[PDB]
């Protein structure tokens, strides 16, 4: 869980957040077990975006091959708690947009946030990720985690090797669809990476 000051420390970065501005929210996981969590406003910048381990690793393995590409090597230092913290501290009555509403709204419920309502942008599958190439080019430094292959069927027959999917990117990409340009005021973590991560190794000295 969080400690007594991290709670605080995610209590106030969040209240940077307009409680009215347009917010996306995308999440990778089950809703039962989410892993990767973002929450964006686009007319400030400002996003919260953070990681969670899985309970269920054989789910995850799968979700790994064929949606997210993490491995689990690299979510064994994330700090713990995060999203129940989070999705307490959301403002209440929160509009937040979203491409497929259905996960994203068991887990809301779930965590007693009916009051959240979700605009399901509901664009076709092609047209949401029209600007996935260009969104990796200038924001891939945004999260670092999707590391492996990703496989999905093809509607038609077979399988196809596709771009990984990052609950932060995803949202950038997202918004740029709607827009119809990748230009989007420039986005900012609100979160400390200290408050992302459990303290990492030293540096070694070199
Ligand atoms: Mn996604
Ligand atoms: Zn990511």
């Amino acid at each position: 869980g969080l400690t007594y000051s991290q709670t605080m420390e995610l209590k106030d970065s969040m209240l940077q957040l307009d409680p009215n501005a347009k917010t996306w929210i995308d999440i990778e996981g089950r809703p039962e077990d989410p892993v990767e969590i973002a929450i964006y406003q686009p007319n400030n910048g400002q996003y919260i975006h953070f990681y969670r381990e899985p309970t269920d690793i054989k789910q995850f393995k799968q979700d790994s091959k064929h949606s997210h590409g993490i491995d689990i090597q690299d979510l064994f230092s994330v700090q713990p708690g995060l999203t129940s913290a989070v999705i307490e501290s959301l403002p209440k009555n929160m509009v937040l947009s979203c491409q497929g509403a259905d996960d994203i709204r068991k887990l809301l419920d779930s965590q007693n946030r009916r009051d959240i309502k979700l605009i399901d942008v509901s664009m076709q599958k092609d047209d949401a990720r029209k600007f996935e190439d260009k969104i990796w080019d200038e924001y891939k430094h945004l999260c670092r985690m999707h590391t492996g292959i990703v496989t999905q069927k093809k509607k038609r027959g077979g399988k196809e090797e596709v771009t990984p999917h990052c609950a932060l990117l995803d949202c950038l990409m997202f918004e740029a669809a709607v827009i119809g340009s990748p230009q989007i005021p420039t986005p900012r973590p609100v979160l400390s990476r200290d408050l992302v991560f459990r303290t990492g190794p030293p540096r070694v000295v070199l």
